[PDB]
DNA sequence: AAAAA
DNA sequence: TTTTTGC
DNA sequence: TTTTTGC
DNA sequence: AAAAA
């Protein structure tokens, strides 16, 4: 019935186990601060499970079928049927590494180890870390705190659809026959995001792709628009988390009037620029989410012995590299059912 | 992947 | 070298 | 038991 | 932490 893959599940944002996955969101992030990649994944997985069930679980009789829940998960749920709230994760959200680390990792340019650093020189406040000589800070981090509470609320579908609209008509400016689509969380059908992700292509000069970021961006900042910028360089490709794509992970203004306090509100913005023919692999790989990319991969690895990516798809039985025009071509390739958009929410 | 430190 | 960034 | 868990 | 080899 269920399969242990995200890519063979459909999953909306219409969630009847909430009470549930929330409790193993928080299980997992625990275990991914203190480095337990397998634990973490364990609850990322059953959480995920859940998320596309049709129905709520108000038996342990429900849950029977269901893979990626073994007997911890199993028992996190025995624990919500009765209370209506999870032990374990009501001490995890009262500990103060966690508390410490969900915190200082909900600034831009802060992850993993420097969290971890400023917790164990006995840090607990942003503000705190703020005030203080004797650290110094990177460019992201500083842009982190200095659009902190604009960044922390997290944008919304009208805000997102200004930022389409900006992004659009610069883009169409400096290169008009190409093709721009919004990825990401927003391509999913989501009313809330974190940031707003674009992919950039046109049907194409070599030269003139490699200059199409910086002439967009050096537009922004001439109407001083460009809070933050960074911008990154562009077979059988492997161990590299981000693509090897050309693009930028800005900070942009988004004047009040232009989406339908101060009068203007920064918003998180990534920018990809990928070849023509990579189109159908980098809209595939940056619509999301993240558990069903990792599994399309888990899936292609384990069950189609082929080796997927965000530049192509690779048969290793046939030794040929699969091309595609569009994404359903890939899901045809890899024998897995059409999930569009909005039923990628794992 | 790149780019900062 | 180590860290951050992305779905 | 030992290995894998996404690029 | 769970599932495959
Ligand atoms: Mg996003
Ligand atoms: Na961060």
């Amino acid at each position: 019935k269920i399969s242990q893959y995200a890519c063979q599940r459909r999953t909306t944002l219409n969630n009847y186990n909430q009470l549930f996955t929330d409790a193993l969101d928080i299980l997992a992030e625990n275990d991914e601060l203190r480095e337990n990649e397998g634990s973490c994944l364990a609850f990322m997985r059953a959480s995920s499970v859940l998320k596309s069930l049709p129905f709520p679980i108000t038996s342990m009789k429900d849950t029977e079928g269901i893979p990626c829940l073994g007997d911890k998960v199993k028992s996190i749920i025995e624990g919500i049927i009765e209370d209506g709230e999870s032990s374990e994760a009501k001490a995890v959200l009262n500990d103060e590494r966690y508390k410490s680390f969900k915190l200082f990792t909900s600034v831009f340019g802060v992850g993993l180890k420097t969290a971890e650093k400023w917790f164990r020189m006995g840090f607990r406040t942003l503000s705190k870390i703020q005030s203080d000589k004797s650290l110094r800070f990177t460019q992201m981090q500083k842009a982190g705190f200095l659009y902190y509470e604009d960044l922390v609320s997290c944008v919304n579908r009208p805000e997102a659809e200004a930022v389409s609209m900006l992004v659009k008509e610069a883009v169409v400016t400096f290169l008009p026959d190409a093709l721009v689509t919004m990825t990401g969380g927003f391509r999913r059908g989501k009313m809330t995001g974190h940031d707003v992700d674009f992919l950039i292509t046109s049907p194409a000069t070599e030269d003139e792709e490699q200059q199409l970021l910086h002439k967009v961006t050096d537009f922004w900042k001439q109407q001083g628009l460009l809070l933050y910028c960074d911008i990154l360089e562009s077979p059988s490709r492997k161990v590299d988390a981000l693509d090897h794509f050309q693009k930028c992970f800005l900070i942009l203004k988004l004047d009040h009037g232009r989406v339908h306090g101060k009068g203007w509100k920064a918003i998180r913005v990534d920018l990809v620029m990928c070849p023509y023919d990579r189109r159908a692999f980098a809209l595939l790989g940056w619509t999301g989410s993240r558990q069903f990319e990792r599994d399309l991969r888990r899936y292609a690895t384990h069950e189609r012995k082929m080796m997927l990516d965000n530049h192509a798809l690779y048969d290793r039985t046939k030794r040929v590299f699969l091309e595609a025009e569009s994404e359903e071509e890939i899901f045809a390739h890899l024998g897995l059912d059409y999930i569009e958009p909005w039923e990628r929410n794992a």
